[PDB]
């Protein structure tokens, strides 16, 4: 390849850069067009158009973007040649002799190969520093490589800098603006009150309005979600603080599918109006999906700290309390329940007249091609209607939870999205004692495992009103059956294998601990089928 | 009771407590004379007493700490604070006003007589009426009530001789509360970095040594002789001193109950027995009859550049100044008694690296036997910076270990910490894979290690790379870990085991390499029995 001779007397060059990670060539490539002292760099539900430029005469490097809304933004960085660089030897690339310069940036070692063999300057990565030459290679940590694969002449001279810089920003504001540009954010609740105030669901529910229900401790809203959630990852974000309640409470975010005759809306209006799980104990309404009722789909199980923000005046040497707690979970596998117009709910079970303030948003982040699969709710024993007289799910003492479900088509590699916490807040109750959960499908044992968290001392600063014991521990510090005050309880993804069309049975056995002093143990388990 | 205490110069009230019907053991004796009240419990432990001065209108907490220290705290009160009338009642023949108040969520009613000229209460902190409190009712359910009232024919003075050291209430409570707590400081903002450090030949007690290329710090520490009747927590605090990345962290102890230990491996990797994979030999990862693998106490991951990169601006974020990690390790008690080598690892290649603190805490607990905890395996790459291979053998082999028990074991468990690694799109850091555990050739459990809450800890991650789709590296779901957080152990139930030989294996369908990118798994297991 006779590179120097081919681009002697060219009016400009086009360099194509490819990137590789430890040998493996990554997709997509950068075209760097050089003409005089100007450089343009380009690649090759609406995305910003992103470009980079350099002016070697004025010595500024530029980020540039046209946002979906057609606002132009840019950020300009002046540079000096060779800033932060230490000579680090010689090499050859595409037959051209290169100085190599080394710099380190945020712990990375970066080597920049650059030639003076041909009369053109440019670099694909100005942000690591700009050598006075044409950059043929950038090596990060010996492994991550962006290298010129080709250099070709341009016959015509050409101005490359854009028409406008539009709105000039510093680099951090620019990067944040472009990064968030393709993100859909659906605000749902913003510091909304959840409290016990006997509130009841109206007989008219309009779109976009918060309603309070199950005695105040459920808030519901019908929200317009993207039509399709394909090619997105989806996260739930909650922010909470106490507005008066001192205690660690059971929190849940859920959606209410209405694809059958009855939905959890019908249960919120009137618990006894929907089908029941029929335990040896008695009948427990609203907990299992059936042919004509869907249980609510849980998105996130969380537990409040003891009196966040509200009790920050408590003094405990060594502790510095937080002003609020956040919770963020990926819920991408529930995408099919998170498209179109959807009833969304949040729950914090409590008895306080002022209670808690909770925020909730959904974020949809652009992702590689990602099919929406299906998610079908099977069961949910969270006591969402505790403040409207729902029984505690105490039937595990003598019974398994049992469901039936039907598939129209076979499903490969099905999974149960399974949220479990144990409850019974004394020394022999299931909050504080390890118990297995055993899942059965179509008469076979799928898995037996113990739900347990032993990291709860980590979140001490989220718990200003946690009781301090005479042995030195705080209530919030204790290990518990799969939850910690102030944190998310993460789902288990239980592999079910391939399921044939037709009906199936599934059950959950938990050796729940016996009552004591009138107090009961109980389990809050939810399960959605992912297929 | 009236009748009997006309012209008494004082009274003794015995208070019993009850919970949901059930009368609690042992009781409170309240001595009242004049305007003074002394409270003591009716027969290691600090001595606790409470006083009231109705003349000065203060209530007092008082204690003698085991080590002969007297502390006290004074809280002025006003009569009837928080209190609203809630009617009439009778207790042991005396006419009571009932007052109501609420405190930190709770309902409290307080029955109090003026029928006899004595004032006192066993619970001044719920409020002090201008009479004698016969009954305190907290959420209808928590009850302290007078069982006996006895006259004193003579006056006494009841406040204590010394107040010792006078504190605010919160400083009092913290002081008494931490009285029985043993805290062993281990490391204090100690550097963990890559500086080619090597383990010395002379190793004294109570000193910090650097090893495995600088990324291991070790100390031999004097732990309680017995950890019976304690719950035990490990507390770590970390920040970057230069390293921008999310690193694998581990706190471990080195048992030396057998011929060779992990200390021999730290000094020289190839000096200890190996796991023999199809692939190759992997030293130090499995216990044998002459070698114990290190016992992991806690698996954690650092944020991306805590403290050091806090100058990074990301709208809506407010960075933490350090990250703490606290785990309960009570079931490893047997490895946390006597003289013990403790280590911390943060695998990194940085010249300055990290700073890490570590303490153990032993909190008094109800009767609790020390059980046993035997290490079986540990594939954390503790010696990464001294040339240890990545545990990549899962691609074609299971991890297998054999062990022998001398006696039957009831309700055995595997204390199992797993994380998956391989930090690209097709690597096991970011793809769900089962771990299947086998005992004596039978499947115990198959389960998917996964964390999908990592977005929660964004503020612990100032140097996390921000992608063009709006997510940050630290936000992504991963195989059982999040940058800035603890990975919690699985407790896998193995059942009763017979004395004699057993095998355990772990199968993981590890992803295939892509060029020089390899997936690998860091798994550790200690038998609890």
């Amino acid at each position: 390849q006779n590179l120097q001779k081919k681009v002697k007397n060219a009016k400009g060059i086009e360099v194509i850069y490819q990137s590789s990670y430890k040998g493996k060539i990554r997709p997509g490539q950068i075209k760097m067009t050089v003409s005089g002292n100007q450089v343009a760099l380009e690649s090759v539900d609406k995305q910003p158009v992103i470009k980079n430029y350099i002016d070697y005469a004025g010595r500024e490097a530029y980020k540039w973007a046209e946002l979906p809304d057609g606002k132009i933004i840019s950020a300009a960085t002046p540079f000096e040649f060779g800033k932060g660089f230490t000579p680090a030897g010689e090499g050859k690339h595409l037959g051209l002799n290169c100085k190599i310069a080394r710099t380190s940036i945020n712990s990375n070692t970066i080597e920049v190969w650059y030639t003076h063999d041909i009369p053109f300057r440019g670099t694909p990565q100005a942000n690591v520093g700009v050598p006075d030459g044409l950059v043929l290679k950038v090596v990060r940590n010996g492994d991550m490589i962006q290298e010129a694969s080709a250099i070709t002449p341009l016959k015509k001279a050409q101005a490359l800098l854009p028409d406008s810089w539009g709105e000039k920003m510093d680099a951090a504001d620019y990067q944040y603006t472009i990064n968030q540009s393709g993100v859909i954010t659906i605000p749902v609740f913003d510091q909304q009150t959840i409290c016990f105030n006997n509130a009841k669901l109206p007989d008219t529910l309009e779109d976009g309005i918060t309603y309070s229900a199950g005695g105040g401790t459920l808030i519901l809203k019908k929200v317009k979600l993207p039509e399709s959630a394909k090619n997105r990852s989806i996260f739930v974000e909650v922010a909470q603080y106490s507005d008066g309640d001192a205690y660690d409470r059971t929190g849940s975010v859920f959606v209410i599918p209405t694809d059958k005759k009855q939905s959890f809306l019908d249960a919120i209006r009137n618990l006894k109006s929907v089908p029941s799980f029929q335990a040896k104990d008695g009948n427990y309404p609203a907990l299992i999906s059936t042919d004509d009722y869907e249980a609510p789909v849980e998105l996130m199980r969380f537990f409040t700290g003891f009196g966040v923000r509200k009790f920050n005046h408590n003094k405990v040497k060594g502790q510095h309390w937080v002003d609020s707690v956040i919770y963020k979970s990926e819920v991408t596998p529930l995408a099919s329940q998170l498209q179109g117009e959807v009833w969304i709910g949040a729950y914090i079970g409590n008895w306080d007249a002022k209670g808690h303030r909770l925020s909730l948003k959904l974020k949809y982040y652009p992702d590689d091609e990602r099919r929406v699969n299906k998610a079908m709710p099977l069961f949910n024993t969270v006591n969402y209607l505790e403040q409207a007289g729902q029984a505690y799910p105490v039937f595990f003492l003598n019974d398994s939870l049992r469901v039936r479900f039907t598939l129209k088509e076979p499903a490969k590699n099905a999974r149960l999205f399974y949220l479990t916490t144990g409850h019974g807040g004394w020394g022999n109750g299931d909050e504080f004692n390890q118990k297995p959960n055993t899942v059965y499908l179509d008469g076979k044992k799928v898995i037996s495992f113990i739900p347990w968290r032993d990291d709860c001392g980590t979140y001490r600063n989220s718990n200003p009103c946690s009781g301090n014991f005479s042995n030195g521990l705080s209530s919030s510090d204790l290990s518990r059956s799969n939850w910690c005050p102030g944190t998310v309880t993460t789902p288990e993804y239980i592999y079910l294998g391939d399921l044939e069309a037709g009906e199936h049975t599934l059950s959950v056995r938990i050796p729940q601990g016996a009552p004591e002093g009138g107090s009961n143990s109980y389990w809050c388990i939810s399960g959605t089928l992912l297929y």
